RNA sequence: GUGCGCCCAGAUAGGGUGUUAAGUCAAGUAGUUUAAGGUACUACUCUGUAAGAUAACACAGAAAACAGCCAACCUAACCGAAAAGCGAAAGCUGAUACGGGAACAGAGCACGGUUGGAAAGCGAUGAGUUACCUAAAGACAAUCGGGUACGACUGAGUCGCAAUGUUAAUCAGAUAUAAGGUAUAAGUUGUGUUUACUGAACGCAAGUUUCUAAUUUCGGUUAUGUGUCGAUAGAGGAAAGUGUCUGAAACCUCUAGUACAAAGAAAGGUAAGUUAUGGUUGUGGACUUAUCUGUUAUCACCACAUUUGUACAAUCUGUAGGAGAACCUAUGGGAACGAAACGAAAGCGAUGCCGAGAAUCUGAAUUUACCAAGACUUAACACUAACUGGGGAUACCCUAAACAAGAAUGCCUAAAGGAGGAAAAAGGCUAUAGCACUAGAGCUUGAAAAUCUUGCAAGGGUACGGAGUACUCGUAGUAGUCUGAGAAGGGUAACGCCCUUUACAUGGCAAAGGGGUACAGUUAUUGUGUACUAAAAUUAAAAAUUGAUUAGGGAGGAAAACCUCAAACCAACAAUGGCAAUUUUAGACAAUAACAGAGCCGUAUACUCCGAGAGGGGUACGUACGGUUCCCGAAGAGGGUGGUGCAAACCAGUCACAGUAAUGUGAACAAGGCGGUACCUCCCUACUUCAC
RNA sequence: CACAUCCAUAAC
């Protein structure tokens, strides 16, 4: 098993006591150790964790590395790194994984006792955030509406964790807190094994096939570490600052970062000299173009997809601050996959997509309600009210004209209603495609409910045409309601 | 596998286009010239003149034959099923009855013939089931108070617009390579639109098209619409403009929806460009310009919707730059300062092609000036088609024929007489238990009527959609001095293409589909070279050595500062070194199996639509020929064959008993034959759809 | 500042 980890982070030959930190944690201290005996030691399945949904298969235990697992093995297991990076539909946050192993899922049940030890009460929210909670979304919409009252921000340029690593500091920042002074030389000797392959003398990271989840879990421990040792300037900058406007803030993220509470340009001077000497010599990499030359202030940027407001578009501004979705992401998805064409003439319209013909029927539909849903957990509360209703006449029509192309206009005619709506009634007779009319967290979320909620099932959110159902049961008797996901 | 769809001949079986000799009908009604001609002229009737109701009077216009859109209706063509025939069935063929009936594509084979004057759509909504404010601060009283075009919705009534295309002429010439709009392409991949390419045929070549555009209330606000906050214009402003009650001198509706001046400044319709645009043509509906005659008199009064010009400030309005939200320079509301989409695309230019009101003018013209195909019929000539008429190879399925190969007979008395004396297996003729195999059994019978595999003879259906070459069968006969050129070739063009010369006969297209034998080129399975040479980066980078350098243990359990038990090893920050791989610099390789079609340019030759023309977009890349990159398709369901389980049933001594034999029989998933089901697939084939 | 959304028929 892994009874020898459980027997280092809890000496760590305190006498003088290590780990972080040492004035506030005590009572709170043995709490990890009561979790991390029954729950990740774990079982140990069998039903533990897998790729596949969540719990994994059958194993010997687990098969055969388990049963020898004090005595190394393996050594010192070599598994090639790869590039690879995965980018995802929103939020530019590069989360790649690796090559699928079972000696890779073995590691996992590991590093979270390191993640445990560090959560509490030192780090706060898991990927990214401020504030410590229970999801990932919670923390960009509350605190972005708290402070605010010299304006202005600050946006990002190169990354800072990824491109260039320091190799010996990711692996000589954990150790000051876990390895012990005295008798402790078995953890960072399978941390090393991640030799990257591409014709460089370099080690740790770029895949990570060595570890898929193993990644992001150390990346915010790397970054967020660094920071406390910063919090002796940003907390004296904020004196005279805030009191100099009024009357009439440091928020990280994954690769950018914002300061709040600034005025004037005197001020922030500081800003490209006192953090420029902790990355050149801990991180040792030359920042890009002075980081970040601050516009002053309000301009159309590019910066993740929240513009901190300090048509389309809509200039909303008065004493707290909002969030107002910027032009810059809306312009890129799109026409890599051809949903909209701009001019031409006119302005925004659909058709088709790509292709005419392709898949059957209930698969086409799949592929928009699954674009669609996951834009709430990001673009869920905004100011700008208009900008999200426009958006939806460039798919209500697109995903329609897919299946009216397959058909195309020498069949029959076909059977839908009006999704307005509700509903749902009206039975249009028509051959090709068309015939008539076809705050807090907020409001936002009723944007998508107008385009497509439910034709007429409603069971989660989803709904097709009335000529692609299947015919079923449940198991008001039985109804005829779709059938693709459950 | 989009009905037919290939190649080579022709000219009403059934039909179309173009060029002529001719005929017939029509011009609202007369006259003149004149003619079975014709919108010119004169008289007259009627209609449009609402570019703002109507009258008087000048211009544009009056029919008919066709093409073509549609509704209601006979039957032949096509089909799931008739009937009647055929090796009695793998399948084909409709003189009929019952059924969609311009057949679902008419755009290259017409369906035809009457009546009727109208249908789908796009704007206006008649009937029903039914949703919200109330001019006043709110609620209630369904008090038709006020309704019910902001309608949702069931489902369609009644009016405009698809409801006319064509309907030709008083002459000629000049500004005529005029003012500027179609050609001169697709497709693949480099990506900050950089000039990237093969067998690009076209260049030069940089930033183009386009929008945020009008400010003393399109102020804070979308392509549309509704509602209410602030600056001001405050008449109403708790006994409500139906009925009643209860709180603040402050918030709702409405109103100065530009300070103003000058010319159009209102409902419709017609004729040309943009709008409907995603990859295109085109039939409909909304906005600008222009048009929808002169003149007299009751008829023009009016708050608006806009353009141009002028003045000023705010709503904190753009760029560079600057700055305490309540600001500060230049510029003046994109003054090329940003951004997105565009990937030899926009502009420009050479060459080539085309000629509309005959922009603008010179001669006009003259018995009121002089024009010969709009439509139908008939005759003749040139030319063409997926139509008609000839022609039937390579692979499968099924059946007939006591043709044949792979097998001929069961007992008793005891080799012979005898089952030619008695009867039962085996075969065959019915019903039927049963999924099949096997029949129980009367009779026939003791070699007979199709048990199977397969050959010969013969027949039906289908492969009658282009992939790079070289060919074997049906073949140089049915179109043979051709439309792919015969021999040599002149020039140009990527191959085509054009011109000239020319053998009178197996010179040439040697008429298509579909296979096989070799080989570029791709997908998939398996297998394979794994220093042929030097060098660079090195992947394995784990090991020994390169260090006299910092901190290091190897089973488990328990609060923080630790407490109990059993009892030297090793790592990193890195270097060198041969060994096996790849890339760069330099002198991956086989076998086997299958092969598909979205286009584009141009010649020759057929339809439709748009435009006055160059042409583009479709019709199987339109059907051939030639060139040519890009690009290696799928699902479902039968007929065969092969591999591999479970369950159930029957029949012979397959096992046992009685018995002359056949049979009976507890007992066959201790299975001999055989089949259903479950069932991953191989192979073959338009079996039926989809990708065009 | 807030809520609801408008373009068909036909030909591959």
């Amino acid at each position: 098993t892994m009874a020898i980890l459980e027997r280092i982070s809890k000496n760590s030959q305190e006498n003088i006591d290590e780990v972080f930190t040492r004035l506030y944690r005590y009572l709170l201290r043995p709490d990890i150790y009561y979790v991390a005996y029954q729950n990740l030691y774990s079982n140990k399945g069998a039903s533990t964790k897998g790729i596949l949904d969540d719990t994994a298969d059958g194993f010997s235990e687990e098969k055969i590395k388990k049963i020898i697992q004090s005595l190394k093995d393996g050594t010192y297991y070599p598994q090639p790194v790869r590039r690879m990076y995965i980018a995802k539909k929103n939020s530019k946050k590069m989360r790649p994984l690796g090559i699928p192993t079972f000696t890779d899922k073995l590691i996992q049940e590991a590093v979270r006792i390191i993640l445990e030890s560090i959560y509490e009460p030192v780090f706060e929210d898991v990927s990214h955030g401020f504030r410590p909670q229970r999801s990932c979304h919670t923390a960009l919409k509350t605190i972005k509406r708290e402070f605010g009252g010299a304006r202005w921000f600050v946006e990002g340029d190169i990354k800072g964790c990824f491109d260039n690593i320091d190799h010996v500091t990711l692996i000589g920042l954990i150790n000051l807190k876990i390895k012990d002074m005295k008798m402790s030389q078995l953890i960072y000797k399978f941390l090393k094994a991640g030799y990257l392959e591409n014709w460089q003398y370099h080690k740790t990271y770029s895949g990570t096939p060595q570890g898929g989840i193993l990644s992001p879990l150390l990346a915010n421990i790397y970054l967020h570490e660094l920071d406390k040792f910063v919090l002796q300037l940003k907390m004296k900058f904020d004196r005279e600052s805030p009191e100099r406007i009024t009357p009439e803030k440091y928020v990280r993220y994954a690769d950018d970062f914002i300061i709040s509470v600034k005025g004037s340009k005197e001020d922030c001077q500081w800003i490209k000299e006192q953090l420029k000497l902790f990355i050149h010599n801990k991180l040792k990499m030359e920042l890009s173009e002075e980081k970040t030359l601050i516009t002053h202030s309000s301009q159309p940027a590019r910066f993740l997809g929240y513009d901190i407001r300090v048509v389309k578009k809509r200039t909303l501004n008065g004493s707290v601050e909002l969030l107002i979705p910027l032009q810059d992401k809306i312009r890129q998805f799109i026409f890599d996959k051809k949903i909209a064409i701009q001019k031409k003439d006119s302005s925004w319209f659909p058709v088709h997509r790509k292709y005419l013909i392709r898949s059957t029927d209930l698969e086409i539909i799949t592929i928009y309600n699954s674009e669609l849903r996951g834009i709430c957990n990001y673009y869920g509360l905004a100011s700008n009210f208009n900008q999200l209703n426009y958006f939806a006449y460039l798919m209500e029509y697109s995903c329609l004209k897919t299946i009216a192309s397959k058909h195309k206009g020498t069949l029959s005619k076909t059977i839908s209603m009006f999704k307005d709506g509700s509903g749902s009634w009206g039975i249009p007779y028509e051959i090709k495609q068309g015939k008539q009319r076809r705050v807090l967290y907020g409001y936002a979320r009723n944007t998508l409910e107008n385009r497509l909620k439910a034709k007429c099932c409603e069971l989660c959110g989803t709904s097709d045409e009335n000529t692609s159902y299947e015919i079923h049961h449940v198991n008001r008797k039985t109804l005829v309601v779709c059938f693709h996901c459950h």
